[PDB]
């Protein structure tokens, strides 16, 4: 059900990427299906949030190669820090690394958890909920209010055809794709 759900509430890139990255790290789609779902909606979300702006550089969804070309690429023209983990977009216009948090929990637990992760770094952090909340680094969203409401308003449509589907109460206890 889980997966009859991704296959048809995500256009088919956004599920074939995700599908390719489970499969080449050895995870099944079949079974990891709330991982599968997660995938989707924080590769999702990403795309939409770059879309929202040539403003960002997509950098989650590319094989790691690419990634850390694009990466390179802008820290070699810009002058700032190369981050230790891969980070999800670049801002041009605000000249910063994002990391997009998508968590089922509370906004400011995450915020803490990716906040710890990546502690040395300089990246901008965006959390977003379920439930319509955020959090963002010094209180700066970044976007404009009605691309962050879009977001929102997906995020939000997913967890109800979830909800539709019986499969939230899966999906928000299962802590995996976070
Ligand atoms: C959990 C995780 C979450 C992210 O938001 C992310 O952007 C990412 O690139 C990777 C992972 C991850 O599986 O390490
Ligand atoms: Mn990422
Ligand atoms: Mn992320």
């Amino acid at each position: 059900a889980m997966e009859d759900f991704v296959r048809q509430c995500f256009n088919p890139m956004i599920v074939e990427l995700a599908e390719k990255a489970m499969k080449e790290y050895g995870e099944d789609p079949k079974i990891e299906t709330n991982k599968f779902a997660a995938i989707c909606t924080h590769l999702e979300v990403c795309f939409m949030y770059s879309d929202f702006g040539h403003r960002f550089e997509i950098i989650e969804g590319r094989d790691r190669i690419m990634a850390w070309t694009v990466v390179n690429s802008i820290c070699n023209t810009t002058g700032v820090e190369k981050p230790k983990f891969l980070p999800d977009l670049y801002d041009y216009k605000e000249n910063r690394f994002i990391e997009i948090g998508v968590t089922r929990r509370e906004v400011h637990i995450y915020y803490l958890e990716k906040a710890n992760k990546i502690k040395s770094e300089k990246t901008h952090i965006h959390i977003f909920s379920f439930t319509g909340e955020e959090m963002a680094t010094k209180a700066d969203y970044t976007l404009d209010e009605e691309s962050r409401a879009r977001i929102k308003t997906r995020l939000f449509t997913i967890r109800q055809e979830m909800a539709s589907r019986s499969l939230w109460d899966s999906f928000r206890q299962s802590e995996r794709g976070e």
